DNA sequence: CGATCACG
DNA sequence: AAGGTACGTGATCG
């Protein structure tokens, strides 16, 4: 009846309550679900079988778990009729318990669909789309600032200020005087956690934007929160926000709303060497942010002087979270619709994921058994499986065009599909063209027909655009065919990704095969036409006419493109995707460009990460802009033979040297004893509380042996009485930093120095 | 070398 | 207050 915002499961009397979160004409609505039953899928050799299948046991929170009920279903699998029996259980967490017990067993051939989670699960099965309707969303940008010093354990500096933002404007908390008209000064660092949560119940945002509050606000909210022994009721259900474990790092839920953190979703987005507010602020509203470092927030509160500086960085820092909150939900909104999943999840996935979670949906409309993720042995054989060089030196005036939306299309009209691939008694078929890969033409695939009315349902929208008069469905409209064309391009690539249920690496051979015939009439269509083509991967080309004018390489580019996309027939379509000043490609996604406005795109090439040195990083950066914004190689050359040299004469400053690693465990616990871990060890022996989260600053120093052996915490480096070692700054730090970029001009790392 | 570890 | 724990690249260890 409303709009679903997020769905979970709650357990009561040990049974499990299925709770759908809704937005109804403006209100928050929990509905409840008490009857649906979690399950899996058995293939058994005999239907005798199922007398012993069904008896099976397991055991969990000290009871033992069974088979509630059998059912006998009929299905499609492989594009083939199946009969599997459908295995229920009372708890969804009985399915780790038993489905092991059950595929153990002599007489079960396979087992399936054994590791969707339970909310999940409910939502396909029940035929329920997240984020559908006109239904206007609440939202509040939420970002602190802490007092922090070098390597200290997470959580031992207390929050200083914190920010939030809205369309009623910016505001900060903080327990210093600063006068500013959007400061609120409270008395102590419990009450400005306090009022936090008191802006946040009486705001009651639908959904609470953060940069990175997956592993930073959040966590350090609710470790400061237990030191000083009070409660972060933010869940609409007075929940504290709950850490879950992705990966290595952390994800924040906040119950009953969407905790949407930009971190993740900016990064799959858009293209940067580093992922900072600031740059990500400019990249996508050309407007400055500054910046104010850590050690200088520490600096201002310590003292109370320059605090007003603090506060409006903080200030800015939710002004702008809200402004690229709003600008890049509506499309995450319209992704999870699409895939029918919350957007909480959506925001946070591949789109090999997303692909997956639709699949997953759509199998279940079409009575298809899923295939199962791959087994670690499978996974890996998967990535251990086989399926131009570019041109070197300097090239200006660059124009990129895109490939992408060659391949859905391919797809369908070869019918590529796991289901249809080497059929047996298939009465006509296509045949890839070298691999030789045979796909049935009987019936149409599982992929190339959702594809199709994927395809299909984007000229819908396009031509409901066209004739529309209304400028928001429009924008709406607009977002909509947006989000199928990012899924829909996703689908080529999904067919070799190795963790994939419906993968397929004949599928994507196959797909490759058909679509280099089309790369390659692009190719000598441009050739012909003047262009020279410095790069070419299966994504798209980039081109420029040796020694033209830009705005002549330009306006012929962009008649190209149209005339190709008036040659290629039906949904077959060439896209312009760029140009720039200067470029020059290494190897395969290994390339750096500049625009005309002069921002540096690199792919593959660039290390701004605080594991390699200042030094390394300083020699990068004057590298690239020798190259990129003088044109100059044989500066970048000099400049990498004058940082060497400079390393051996021991004339580069120790704090440009410092490498910085995380301790990510307690110490014991390390098989393999880096040096930021050799260093850890020493300073717990001295009494330091080593714990996870605390981030090792460290200088290799000259000597005998292994760098571990060689490597001192930068808090005892002197001067005086140490010696860095020059040759691991040199051949391990910034010769590998360079040597990937100067080899498109001809330099081996022995030409970069004296 | 393969295993282990960390970055964003 | 559930809920399977990404992914791909590169460096140093053992
Ligand atoms: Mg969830
Ligand atoms: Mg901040």
């Amino acid at each position: 009846a409303g709009m679903i915002i997020d769905a979970d499961y709650i357990t009561e009397d040990g049974k499990p309550i299925i709770r759908i979160f809704k937005k109804e004409k403006g209100e928050f609505k929990v509905e409840y679900d008490r009857t649906f039953r979690p399950y899996i899928y058995a293939l058994l050799k005999d239907d005798s079988a199922i007398d012993e299948v069904k008896k099976i046991t397991a055991e969990r929170h000290g009871k033992i778990v069974r088979i509630t009920e059998v059912e006998k279903v009929q299905k499609k699998f492989l594009g083939r009729p199946i009969e599997v029996w459908k295995l229920y259980l009372e708890h969804p967490q009985d399915v780790p318990a038993i489905r092991e017990k059950i595929r153990e067993h002599p007489a079960v051939v396979d087992i399936f669909e054994y590791d969707i989670p339970f909310a999940k699960r409910y939502l396909i099965d029940k035929g329920l789309t997240p984020m559908e309707g006109n239904e206007e969303l609440t939202f509040l940008a939420v970002d602190i600032e802490t007092l922090y010093h070098e390597g200290e354990e997470f959580g031992k500096g207390p929050i200083i200020m914190i920010s939030y933002a809205d369309e009623e404007g910016a505001k900060v908390i903080t327990w210093k005087s600063i006068d500013l008209p959007y400061v609120e000064v409270v008395s102590s660092e419990r009450e400005m956690i306090k009022r936090l949560v008191k802006v946040i119940r009486e705001k009651d945002p639908d959904v609470i934007i953060t940069y990175n509050g997956d592993n930073f606000a959040f966590p350090y909210l609710l470790k400061r929160a237990e030191k000083l022994g009070i409660k972060l009721p933010l869940g609409r259900d007075n929940s504290e926000p709950k850490m879950q474990r992705m990966g290595d790092s952390l994800a924040v839920e906040i119950k009953g709303r969407i905790h949407f953190d930009l971190f993740p979703v900016i990064r799959r987005t858009i293209n940067l060497p580093t992922y900072t507010l600031e740059a990500v602020y400019e990249a996508i509203f050309g407007k400055s942010k500054e910046k104010v470092y850590a050690h200088e927030i520490a600096e201002a509160w310590e003292t109370g002087k320059g605090l007003e500086r603090v506060a409006k960085y903080s200030m800015e820092d939710a002004k702008v979270t809200f402004e690229l909150g709003k600008e890049f939900f509506p499309m995450e909104a319209q992704l999870a619709r699409l895939v029918g999943q919350p957007v909480w999840d959506v925001s946070r996935s591949s789109t090999g994921n997303l692909v997956e979670w639709f699949l997953l949906r759509k199998a279940y409309e079409r009575n298809e058994l899923a295939p199962n993720k791959p087994d670690e042995r499978e996974y890996e054989r998967r990535l251990r499986e086989s399926y131009k060089e570019p041109e070197k030196g300097l090239w200006e005036g660059i124009v990129s065009l895109d490939f992408r939306s060659l391949y859905p299309s391919i797809i369908i009209t070869h019918n590529v599909s796991p289901d249809t691939l080497n059929r047996e008694n298939c009465k006509e078929y296509d045949v890839a063209p070298q691999v030789g890969h045979r796909f049935c033409k009987d019936f149409p695939g599982f992929i190339p027909s959702l594809l199709g009315n994927l395809l299909e349902e984007r000229q819908k929208i396009k031509k409901r655009m066209k004739e529309s008069k209304d400028p928001v469905e429009k924008k709406l409209l607009d977002y909509r065919q947006r989000a199928i064309k990012i899924l829909a391009n996703s689908y080529y690539g999904y067919y070799g990704y190795a963790k994939a249920r419906w993968y397929c690496k004949e599928c994507a051979e196959s797909v490759t095969a058909w679509g280099r015939q089309y790369i390659d009439l692009v190719r000598r269509e441009l050739e012909s036409r003047g262009f020279k083509v410095l790069y070419i991967d299966t994504d798209g080309l980039y081109a420029t006419i040796p020694g033209a004018k830009h705005e002549e390489i330009k306006e012929k580019a962009l008649k190209f493109v149209e005339y190709i996309n008036s040659k290629l027939p039906g949904l077959l379509e060439l896209e312009y995707e760029g140009f720039y000043a200067r470029g020059f490609f290494v190897t395969k996604k290994k390339y750096a460009l500049i625009d005309e406005e002069g921002k540096i795109v690199t792919r593959g090439l660039e290390i701004v990460r605080r594991d390699w040195s200042e030094i390394a990083k300083e020699t990068q950066a004057k590298v690239l802009e020798a190259i990129l914004k003088h044109g100059n190689v044989d500066e970048a050359v000099k400049i990498v033979k004058e940082v060497t040299e400079k390393l051996s004469k021991y004339e580069i400053p120790p704090e440009k040297l410092v490498i910085y690693e995380q301790i990510t465990r307690p110490l014991s616990e390390y098989k393999a004893i880096g040096p930021h871990v050799a260093v850890a060890k020493r300073l717990a022996a001295k009494g330091v509380k080593v714990k996870p989260g605390m981030v090792i600053g460290y200088i290799v120093l000259r000597g005998d042996g292994p760098i571990s052996k060689r490597a001192i915490a930068i808090e005892e480096f002197d001067p005086k009485k140490h010696k860095y070692d020059a040759e691991y700054y040199i051949e391990n730090q910034v010769l590998p930093a360079v040597e990937r970029i100067l080899r498109a001009f001809g330099y081996r790392k022995e030409d970069l120095k004296y």
